[PDB]
């Protein structure tokens, strides 16, 4: 006798058919376990498409987790991240060729194209183009830092509230969404963890990595430190309070703040130099100011200096050496840095 | 009192200076731990350049190990891999911009550009363009499989002899070098281990490590099993014999052979299907042929069937479930599959 075989099963999102997706050749970035392409959906919708790298161990599992977290965020934290449009799974015979503009065999994720420029690209062109893209009236380092950080910290607080730690916060993963007033949206949940049993934790484990070493604290490349009881439904809440994995994002947000606030820190080399001196003085912002800032004559810390050094203090809060001392993104939101000035806008007010 | 500054120490290769190198925009790799670009050295030498990804944990350390292994291979197994032209290290102030043709900050490795096409790209275009690139006179599946596997196994044997296990053998990491008769050369020693103390082992440790899930044996993603002692200069030889880490490459070479020999196995899904069935029948090639091959009506296994199933037998040896049963690349090289034709009547 012979084995009967049977049909293939393919994952799909209602209203999203592969025939309606044209993929544009040319990856949008090196990528972690996946590759991102521009596409056009139904002839006139600009989208971004991601599949797994064939050469990376368990990339399909990582893409599945990214998919799961994206569904979670879509349901619980709308507007924090790029709009998630679902998945499309293609088989072998129906799989196409990127050069022919068709989706290849395997699982794909799709999002709205939120804009052609990241905060990293904009900030490096200058504060002016960054402010314009952000629709930020105060086109100064202080102005863009206030507006961007309010948006970023607000979104991170909302993500943390539904149990999601992004784990890859940085200017490169922020887009000023021109179709939503220039508001910042996060992209790339490929490293994100769901840290509460809602209903099951995802991508949540003890140990280092993944982490962008530019934006993760050098001796804190983990969400959970190794050894600690692996995350289960039982201990999830306890681990959250004890190990504070969300504070991983706090540190990264502090890095975002430094780069927004200080032009000279917008290069990898600039931020690296600062963080090295910061560490050297015991992660003490005032000690940096007292001992080191004098060696930064090519830079301008005015945005951090302003209003009694409010920005410096917010940086200190977000970038405390110890997680037990480090501000949550939610707490960081109520900081004086975000206060309206006395009588602000008085000259035009009704 | 203020702490004094001092010089920055940079690594350099004699004969290779920053002003000698122009980088061309457009990355070539899948971009895991490093980024690869084409470049031009001294105005008219085509080269390839690799730097560490700034956004990946331990990227520079991974590149440093790839550098060390490249020097070892350059010294001990010339011709097995792309020609290694050394390194160039640059500082931040002293770094440029890729889109402006200049090397950016950090360590860079440089190799000769060995050719524009990998075996993965060629085989997927077809046996004909693959054979042409290989200067392979017998432009059939059997012909390209014989020539390619002789070259690949010969090179792996030479690497193994000097203690190197490549650990990323696959068609995407083979280039047909037109300038050298079309011979296949390995690229990408980024996952490689030095398994002998010369003077120390490199990237060699117990347990799972880097692997391409298509080309590494799924239940065998290690060079040394998880229970193995850490390698030392004193036990390295014992561990080599006991755990046969080179047999990791043997399995991958078997996968290469399957794709060269059978057109339908050249897609990822094709080879994945075969390996699933192969595992299901106990890693037994004859059981595959008897129980499973009838399900593969769209494929042609003639190259493996030929000459008493010589190809199938060589695959079986390269792909035994147990390392202790699996052929070394050196032993495989002497297989009947590579025998000269008798009585050719010239
Ligand atoms: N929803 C989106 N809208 C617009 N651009 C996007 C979106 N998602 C991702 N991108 C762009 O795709 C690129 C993907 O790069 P990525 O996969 O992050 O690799 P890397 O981290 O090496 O840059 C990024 O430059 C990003 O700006
Ligand atoms: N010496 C070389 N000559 C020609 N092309 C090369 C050479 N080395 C690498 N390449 C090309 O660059 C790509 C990436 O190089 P590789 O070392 O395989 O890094 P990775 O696979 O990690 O991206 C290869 O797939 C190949 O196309
Ligand atoms: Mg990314
Ligand atoms: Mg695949
Ligand atoms: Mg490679």
């Amino acid at each position: 006798l012979k084995a009967r075989g049977g049909p293939k099963t393919l994952r799909r999102t209602p209203g999203v058919e592969p025939k309606d997706i044209r993929v544009l050749p040319g990856p949008l970035g090196s990528g972690n376990f996946g590759t991102v392409f521009r596409g056009v959906f139904k002839g006139d919708q600009d989208v971004v498409l991601k599949n797994a790298k064939a050469d990376v161990m368990a990339a399909e599992e990582l893409l599945e987790c990214e998919m799961d977290v994206n569904y979670h965020v879509h349901a619980n934290a709308k507007g924090t991240c790029a709009r998630f449009m679902g998945c499309i799974e293609l088989g072998a015979k129906d799989g196409g060729e990127i050069y022919n503009g068709t989706l290849t065999e395997g699982l794909w994720l799709m999002w709205a194209n939120e804009g052609e420029n990241t905060v990293e690209a904009l900030m490096r062109r200058g504060t002016a183009p960054l402010a314009t893209a952000m629709a930020c009236a105060d086109a100064t380092e202080l102005g863009v830092t206030k507006k961007a950080m309010r948006e970023l910290l607000g979104s991170l607080a909302r993500l943390h509230e539904c149990g999601v730690v992004h784990r890859d916060v940085k200017p490169a993963n922020l887009i000023a969404a021109e179709k939503d007033g220039g508001v910042l949206k996060l992209i790339d949940l490929g490293a994100a963890a769901l840290c509460l049993p809602l209903p099951e934790t995802l991508n949540y484990y003890p140990g280092d990595g993944p982490a962008d070493p530019r934006y993760a604290k050098a001796d804190e490349l983990y969400l959970l430190p190794p050894g600690s009881p692996r995350p289960t439904k039982d201990n999830a809440a306890k681990l959250w309070e004890a190990h504070k994995p969300d504070r991983f994002d706090s540190w990264s947000a502090g890095c975002v703040m430094l780069q927004l606030a200080v032009v000279g820190l917008r290069t990898d080399a600039g931020l690296e130099r600062f963080l090295a001196d910061y560490k050297a003085v015991g992660y003490d912002v005032n000690a940096f100011r007292g001992e080191k800032s004098g060696e930064y004559g090519t830079m301008d810390f005015a945005a951090l200096d302003a209003n009694g050094g409010a920005g410096w203090d917010l940086c200190q809060r977000l970038m405390e050496a110890e997680r037990d001392a480090r501000a949550s993104c939610e707490a960081a939101l109520s900081h004086a840095f975000f206060d309206a000035a006395a009588l602000e806008h008085h000259h035009h007010h009704h």
